[PDB]
């Protein structure tokens, strides 16, 4: 099955999802120089006062914070989105060294990693059937450097240990992912795919220009997960990003100036 390695990772993803060499896959390199200022674009809206975490999972690819999306809780709305979407979990992609890892690039440099928060359109009833439409996704991309440390990211670093291999999860109640969130709002855009197969074509992609600073002892604990299951050979959860793809027939809007 598919994953990260030698034989079956992004090279091979292909053969099993075609539209991984479709017309609008992600992530993709962004030109600072060529993306241009839409002054038509609003603001963003980042309401996540009321989110609820639940749980966090290590699905074998990555560590999932997931919350209750039953109802009109954490909402991305704004900047290029027609209507609503709810948050509905939060993951990472990172390096095997600070000096890769994020999936966006910009004007080709390589973050250590990227913050992925996963919302789906709620005029689609939910994720399962949001994921069947084109604009049924949203997704938040913050990158991640290795400087000072997040605090609001520690809870997340603390429980770890507890879901190191794959099919593990973890209660994790009352996380506020805002404390992931840097201080301007000023991102790029695109329209393009989940970077994990199935590779649905589904997503408007709002990546932040300002990236987030964690520690390197931060980032070293992501590093010390598993991509195996309890009992299996240990393989380091590393290097679990997709990378750029063709831009092909797209513009990346920019929200400012
Ligand atoms: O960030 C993602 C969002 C949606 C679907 C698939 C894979 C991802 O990494
Ligand atoms: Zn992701």
């Amino acid at each position: 099955h598919w994953g990260y390695g030698k034989h079956n990772g992004p090279e091979h993803w292909h053969k099993d999802f075609p539209i991984a060499k479709g017309e609008r896959q992600s992530p993709v390199d962004i030109d600072t120089h060529t993306a241009k200022y839409d002054p038509s674009l609003k603001p963003l809206s980042v309401s996540y006062d009321q989110a609820t975490s639940l749980r966090i999972l290590n699905n074998g690819h990555a560590f999932n914070v997931e919350f209750d999306d039953s109802q009109d809780k954490a909402v991305l709305k704004g900047g290029p989105l027609d209507g609503t979407y709810r948050l509905i979990q939060f993951h990472f992609h990172w390096g095997s060294l600070d000096g890769q890892g994020s999936e966006h690039t910009v004007d080709k440099k390589k973050y250590a990693a990227e913050l992925h928060l996963v919302h789906w359109n709620t005029k689609y009833g939910d994720f399962g059937k949001a994921v069947q439409q084109p604009d049924g996704l949203a997704v938040l991309g913050i990158f991640l450097k290795v400087g000072s440390a997040k605090p609001g990211l520690q809870k997340v670093v603390d429980v770890l240990d507890s879901i190191k291999t794959k099919g593990k999860s973890a209660d994790f109640t009352n996380f506020d992912p805002r404390g992931l969130l840097p201080e301007s709002l000023d991102y790029w855009t695109y329209p393009g795919s989940g970077t994990t197969p199935p590779l649905l074509e589904c997503v408007t992609w709002i990546v932040l220009k300002e990236p987030i600073s964690v520690s390197s002892e931060q980032v070293l604990k992501f590093r010390k997960l598993n991509f195996n299951g309890e009992g299996e050979p240990e393989e380091l959860m590393v290097d679990n990003w997709r990378p750029a793809q063709p831009l092909k027939n797209r513009q990346i809007k920019a929200s400012f100036k």
